[PDB]
């Protein structure tokens, strides 16, 4: 699957601790806009799992060829909602 078509991510850290990921537009505006992301959203979970747990994320990514969809939880103006990514 090609996450980079949908979104770009950068770390937001306190010292060496990752707090979440800043969202930037992916390669394809149709995907970024149709799923309702906005530049500067803060991504905090993927499929309900904490994005800041690298081993958990590694395991999830190893399975992604079997995935047909994902949810990205983002924080915007102090509120959270889920963004639905269709593969």
């Amino acid at each position: 699957q090609e996450i980079f078509q949908y979104v770009r991510l950068s770390q937001v850290k306190r010292d060496d601790k990752v707090l979440g990921y800043r969202v930037s537009p992916g390669k394809d505006p149709v995907l970024f806009e149709s799923i309702g992301l906005q530049d500067g959203d803060m991504a905090v979970a993927l499929n309900g799992l904490d994005l800041t747990d690298p081993n958990v994320m590694n395991t999830l990514f190893q399975s992604m060829n079997e995935m047909t969809e994902m949810s990205l939880t983002v924080e915007r103006d102090g509120q959270q909602h889920d963004v639905y990514i269709q593969f």
